[PDB]
């Protein structure tokens, strides 16, 4: 019997990849979520996980029997290292245009954030990606029969984004959400509180956060498997149902939780 994904596994400990519900795969790693949507007319691959892990994504949708050169489009949660990190790499073997919300952009064009992100000083440098299709704020990505829509959900960066779309099995669908990360940190300069140094940043957070909690929301994934409990509803230590529609509820209302304990922690430094 297989182990599986620990809550605090590493970013490349390798995952078997699993199916999550109807066309949607689980195609990432133990410690960072990418997920495949799969058509009979192609496929849209979401997350790149880390700089490391291009070839392990790439050895997953394989291993489910799909085939990179199908996958006509690729979405991410946000310009970070660890889920932008291979996006070059799989462009090159997909062949698929990266769309983007364009407040990302700029560091997807150069490899590394400016201070508009909260992770500036500590930001690891990723690919550049070459083939970025602009993506409105409430865009659909659309190939086949498969539509997923852009939820902007800047806070954690400013172009961090949550896809949303139906998954079935049969004639029973679910609204499937993968949620951007929502957790308040930073490198040691940046402060959330500083308004006059990012006018609206923040209050375009707690927007972020609201929407978040108030999205239809059957079955929930976050590129950090473990903010919404992923190995608890999959994969061989899953003791938790996979459905719950108070899923986005709790991890959005989690998350305002957080943000304002590090409003505390900023206010008392
Ligand atoms: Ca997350
Ligand atoms: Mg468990
Ligand atoms: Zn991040
Ligand atoms: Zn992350």
């Amino acid at each position: 019997a297989s182990r599986g994904c620990a809550d605090d596994a590493g970013w490349n400990d390798p995952a078997m990849p699993l199916k999550v519900y109807g066309n949607t795969w689980y195609v990432g790693t133990c410690g960072i979520s990418a997920l495949l949507v799969t058509s009979d007319a192609g496929h849209i691959l979401v997350d790149a996980a880390t700089p490391q892990a291009g070839p392990q994504i790439l050895a997953n949708i394989r291993a489910l029997g799909f085939r990179p050169e199908d996958v006509r489009a690729i979405v991410f949660s946000h310009e970070h290292f660890d889920h932008a990190g291979s996006l070059a790499e799989l462009q090159k073997a997909t062949g698929a245009p990266v769309y983007a919300r364009a407040p990302a952009i700029d560091t997807l064009k150069r490899g590394l954030p400016d201070r508009t992100d909260p992770q500036f000083e500590v930001a690891e440098p990723v690919a550049p990606v070459a083939n970025i299709v602009t993506l409105a704020d409430d865009g659909v990505v659309s190939v086949g029969p498969l539509a997923l829509t852009a939820v902007a959900s800047p806070g954690h960066t400013p172009g961090g984004t949550s896809w949303t779309w139906r998954s079935c099995e049969g004639d029973d669908c679910r609204q499937m959400v993968y949620a951007d990360s929502l957790t308040a940190i930073s490198d040691d300069v940046f402060r959330y509180s500083d308004d006059a140094a990012h006018p609206g940043y923040l209050a375009a957070f707690r927007n972020t956060l609201a929407r978040v909690a108030a999205l239809d929301c059957d079955i929930l994934v976050t590129p950090h498997p473990s903010a919404s409990g992923l190995w608890n509803r999959i994969g061989p230590r899953a003791a938790a149902p996979l459905m719950d529609t108070t899923a986005c509820r709790r991890y959005a209302q989690g998350a305002r939780q957080r943000l304002e304990k590090r409003l505390a922690e900023e206010a008392a430094t």
